[PDB]
């Protein structure tokens, strides 16, 4: 079947492993478990297309920019993930998406900026910000919450049909 290699990207505790594994098991993941790298890969129906997603859950510290380069040119689609309650995560987010066009020869990416943890009040990256970052790529801008579930299944979907228009 036709498979998707998605990667999930953005700095350290912005929810890349809440998202993920609400996406894929159908829970929020409340405690403190750093990822250096998971994979997890599940046959789903996406648009009547049998396919599998093959998703790569990465880790947001530093200490391991070696792998990236490894699996940013393996990744057909990012998701970009900063918080909407940490603004130096999303200050960060122009970072990936440059080592990402680099690595790839590609200005034109299938990728998604995602705003996550949209349930909580204190917000402090302004949603519109983050719009007109987004725009200036070309690409869309989602605001999920891995709590909630609100645009779990929209962000990763999307990306899907970025790679299936690219
Ligand atoms: N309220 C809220 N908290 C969230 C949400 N997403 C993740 N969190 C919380 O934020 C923390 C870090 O989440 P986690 O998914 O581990 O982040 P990560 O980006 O995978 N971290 P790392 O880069 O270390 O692997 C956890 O306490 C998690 O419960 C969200 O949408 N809402
Ligand atoms: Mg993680």
């Amino acid at each position: 079947m036709t498979e998707y290699k998605l990667v999930v990207v953005g700095a350290g505790g912005v929810g890349k492993s809440a998202l993920t594994i609400q996406l894929i098991q159908n829970h929020f993941v409340d405690e403190y478990d750093p990822t250096i790298e998971d994979s997890y890969r599940k046959q789903v129906v996406i648009d009547g297309e049998t396919c599998l997603l093959d998703i790569l859950d990465t880790a947001g510290q530093e200490e391991y920019s070696a792998m990236r380069d490894q699996y940013m040119r393996t990744g057909e689609g990012f998701l970009c993930v900063f918080a909407i309650n940490n603004t130096k995560s999303f200050e960060d987010i122009h970072q990936y998406r440059e080592q990402i066009k680099r690595v790839k020869d590609s200005d034109d990416v299938p990728m998604v900026l995602v705003g996550n943890k949209c349930d909580l009040a204190a917000r402090t990256v302004e949603s519109r910000q983050a719009q007109d970052l987004a725009r200036s790529y070309g690409i869309p801008y989602i605001e999920t919450s891995a709590k909630t579930r609100q645009g779990v299944e929209d962000a990763f979907y999307t990306l899907v049909r970025e790679i299936r228009q690219h």
